[PDB]
């Protein structure tokens, strides 16, 4: 319905296939060349976008006021091609939500939706043993949520999948100050 309408379009204009030396990853396209990633990507100074060799021109892992990791990686791609902007989709305080999609889109897993249901603050978690702020938390009972992914609810985007517990998986809110 109208929040897999909104799902939808932002796969499709902001939403790409990755590849870094590790490994797999959903890329969202924020604005002009700006994008962001799990920070466990780790990119190097050029990155596989949709099958095309892309140089980075910069990488910035986020962290917040207390230097605490955000698990967010905000890299500006060598392009002329722009994304949309979707910046206004992004609130301005990290949110929660009800009737969550994760958006996945790598190689191996294209073009995937995944309904996680309501995603609930959590905030400082210990992910695979660096402390990180700022988190949410979900129903997502897979060990191989390890490829980023985009949450969303009806026209709003307010995390970056960045791993899991097995049981219950966790986000990296967004909020539209880390991109403007
Ligand atoms: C790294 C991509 C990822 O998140 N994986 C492989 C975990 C998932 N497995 C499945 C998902 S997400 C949704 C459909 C069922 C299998």
């Amino acid at each position: 319905g109208p929040s897999l309408d909104f799902a939808l379009s932002l796969l499709r204009r902001n939403v790409r296939q990755v590849q870094t030396d590790q490994g797999h990853f959903t890329m969202l396209g924020v604005r002009d060349r700006l994008a962001v990633l799990p920070r466990h990507s780790q990119p190097g100074k050029t990155i596989w976008i949709e099958h095309k060799l892309v140089n980075v021109l910069d990488a910035v892992e986020l962290v917040d006021e207390q230097g605490v990791n955000l698990e967010l990686t905000l890299i500006t791609l060598d392009t002329n091609e722009k994304f949309r902007d979707i910046t206004k989709f992004i609130p301005e305080n990290i949110s929660t939500a009800s009737d969550a999609t994760l958006v996945i889109n790598t190689e191996h897993m294209p073009s995937m939706f995944v309904p996680v249901g309501d995603v609930v603050q959590y905030g400082f978690l210990n992910l695979s043993g660096k402390p990180t702020g700022r988190t949410m938390m979900y129903n997502f009972p897979t060990k191989a949520g390890q490829c980023g992914g985009v949450v969303t609810s009806v026209g709003k985007i307010i995390g970056i999948h960045i791993g899991g517990n097995g049981r219950q998986g966790f986000c990296a809110g967004l909020k539209r100050s880390y991109f403007a």
